[PDB]
């Protein structure tokens, strides 16, 4: 018999209650198999779900003898809105209070449009994870990692917005469809004394290696330098300068609609605007900030239902970026409220 404190408490928060509830169940199956395969290094694993035809609930999963024990802690009223950041921080507070640990991690599962505005389709002339409210809500915490099991979250704008509340950010610059992350192989990595964020991303790549998927890991204390380096090439560009960049030449990252796209490869975009000197500086900053990245030959997209699309990843920096475009004035104006824009474009 040995005394020990928990090296980490991790909350996996499924913002479900939609067409994708089946996927929450599949992921819960993968998580239970992963705990049974790895154990949890004395850590605590808490799950929040809000499935359709089910009340929202917070429960612990733990290993007991040779098997999983689910302990349904709280069952919430059904007027609890799980896509609300107030709900998210209510749950985080409860977990931290009842499961204190040497450190914390957060997995946010939400398949949809990621951080882009609710009106995104409208803005492209054709949201729980709205970047400013979410970053504001989480800014009072400190996580060792946030794993975004969501589309398009590996972009400069998100990595920058969350730099203060997480040491590392794990996500995809493109879509993650179906179940999402391979929970059945990453559970032990989340609970090492230091979270093995590179392990987690390498497992995502290994799982999807014969199919399609993109992953990256950002080191948050390198993001201030990345923004400063980008500031040197963006802060003197007029709207007319920006609009002269031809997106038809750029590596696509986002593909929700067939005519206008918001997000493209970060490095590719910057290479159209930077001087040689600025571009070399940018590459050095990216080498420090993006500590792991991997991609298959193609990226997979939901559009068009129900077959979807596979598009070639010919350039891959591990980060997507918004590209301002003359044809997207409402999206350009929305963009002006992001912290990245204010600090980098000014």
């Amino acid at each position: 018999v040995i005394p020990t404190t928990a090296p980490r408490t991790v909350l996996i928060y499924f913002a479900g209650d939609n067409s994708l509830s089946g996927y929450v169940s599949q992921n819960l199956r993968a998580i239970k198999e992963g705990i049974e395969r790895d154990g949890l290094n004395n850590g605590n694993l808490l799950i929040y779900t809000d499935k359709q035809n089910e009340a929202p609930q917070l429960f612990q999963l733990k290993l007991e003898a040779d098997t999983i024990r689910q302990i349904v802690l709280e069952t919430y009223a059904s007027n609890q809105n799980s896509a609300s950041t107030e709900t998210l921080t209510q749950i985080i507070d409860k977990v931290q209070k009842e499961y204190p640990a040497d450190s914390y991690g957060l997995v946010l599962w939400s398949h949809g449009t990621g951080w882009l505005p609710s009106d995104i389709y409208s803005y492209l002339r054709s949201n729980f994870m709205e970047i400013n409210d979410l970053a504001s809500a989480l800014s009072k915490y400190h996580f060792d990692f946030i794993l975004f099991d969501a589309c398009y979250m590996s972009c400069a704008e998100v990595a920058y917005a969350f730099r203060g509340c997480a040491d590392y950010i794990i996500g995809s610059p493109t879509e993650i469809l179906a179940n999402g992350f391979p929970y059945q192989t990453i559970m032990g990595d989340m609970f090492k004394k230091e979270a093995d964020v590179v392990g987690i991303a390498t497992k995502f790549y290994t799982y999807y290696q014969s199919e399609a998927g993109t992953i990256s890991v950002m080191k948050s204390d390198e993001l201030d330098e990345l923004a400063a380096t980008c500031r040197t090439l963006f802060h003197d560009k007029t709207e007319s300068d920006l609009f002269a960049v031809p997106v038809s030449e750029l590596q696509i990252m986002e593909y929700l609609t067939p005519n206008y796209h918001a997000l493209y490869d970060f490095d590719d975009y910057v290479s159209r605007l930077a001087t040689e000197e600025q571009y070399n500086a940018f590459k050095r900053s990216m080498e420090k900030a993006v500590i792991y990245k991997a991609t298959t030959p193609k990226a997979v997209y939901a559009y068009p239902y129900p077959y979807g699309s596979y598009l070639p990843v010919n350039k891959y920096s591990g980060l997507s970026i918004y590209v301002p475009q003359e044809a997207l004035p409402k999206l350009n104006e929305w963009y002006k409220d992001l912290e990245w824009y204010k600090d980098v474009y000014q």
